[PDB]
């Protein structure tokens, strides 16, 4: 049984930044080296650049500081993320907390001023509509279970 995951929690220099949110976890890495842990980025699917500007939800929206409105590329990126899921059986996902698109617990506001709100990014949202069970790296011990259980 695989997982996706936000290809930046493996090390992937697929931030905004450039940089990467690579996480130390035994159980993860594990999981890769038995080929469970599908690395998937929605922004970078969505056909975003890297590096690319800061962008926060504002609703159903994403736009950067500037006001350019790069909902199109997010809402791609959401789309192939449960495409993904879908075509390998996967029904968990381990995605970036804070992110306007793999964000599960919060987000950003919107106001582009470093305020988090209780709330969850685009792509989450799309994968827990279909069913898909989504966690953060803050959360690895609660995903492990739920993996180990099915
Ligand atoms: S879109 Fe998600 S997976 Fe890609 S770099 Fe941002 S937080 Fe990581």
């Amino acid at each position: 049984e695989k997982i996706i995951v936000s290809a930046c929690l493996l090390g992937q220099p697929v931030r905004y930044d450039g940089q990467s949110k690579g996480i130390v976890s035994n159980w993860l890495d594990a999981l890769g080296a038995e080929g469970r842990a599908l690395a998937f980025c929605p922004e970078v699917a969505g056909g975003l650049p890297t590096p690319r500007p800061p962008a926060e939800r504002q609703g159903e929206h994403v736009v950067t500081e500037s006001g350019l409105d790069v909902t199109a590329e997010f809402d791609r990126g959401a789309e192939l993320a449960l495409g993904l899921c879908l075509a390998q059986g996967i029904r968990f996902a381990l995605l970036k907390e804070g992110s306007p698109s793999c964000g599960s617990g919060r987000i950003y506001n919107g106001r582009f001023e470093g305020v988090s709100m209780a709330g969850e990014g685009k792509t989450t949202a799309l994968l827990r509509r279909h069913g898909i069970q989504v966690f953060s790296e803050d959360q690895l011990p609660e995903l492990a279970l739920a993996l180990s259980l099915v």
